């Protein structure tokens, strides 16, 4: 859809990009360790401190990122880069 | 570079056109706030009741400014309606 504002395609690209990698294997609503670090590969440039971001967003402790626990990694990315923001 | 990449720079560079133009370059206004939603979001148009509600929601220390942590609260808000949207669409 063209006519969506440049922030409504980025949030929708938010959305998106977890599907793409929540229905690799176990429920496609959540990601598993192996999902997530397979997204975090592929989407962003972060080349035992996984299965620690692993443990800091699983606030229900079940071992799965659910969509809500994925957004407030996706906060967490974007507060490094807004901390330094040079206009 | 990825789109992922460059959804979050958006994320960031969105609110900081608009929470630079008065005040505190790193805080928007209510009226920041509101020229942000009228511009970057399609049709809806919010109402002096809603801005404000919208407003006292998010402004958890009430200093009548939304910092990029309180804004993140919103974007979630969105997000979360559009998540419900691709869940029935698929
Ligand atoms: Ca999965
Ligand atoms: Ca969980
Ligand atoms: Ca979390
Ligand atoms: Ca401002
Ligand atoms: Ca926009
Ligand atoms: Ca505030
Ligand atoms: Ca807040």
């Amino acid at each position: 859809n063209a006519m969506e504002t440049p922030l409504e395609k980025a949030l929708t690209t938010m959305v998106t990009t977890f599907h793409k990698y929540s229905g690799r294997e176990g429920s496609k609503l959540t990601l598993s360790r192996k999902e997530l670090k397979e997204l975090i590969k592929k989407e962003l440039s972060l080349g035992s401190s996984i299965d620690d971001l692993m443990k800091s967003l699983d606030k229900n402790s079940d071992q799965e990122i659910d969509f809500k626990e994925y957004s407030v990694f996706l906060t967490m990315l974007s507060m490094a880069y807004n901390d330094f923001f040079l206009e």
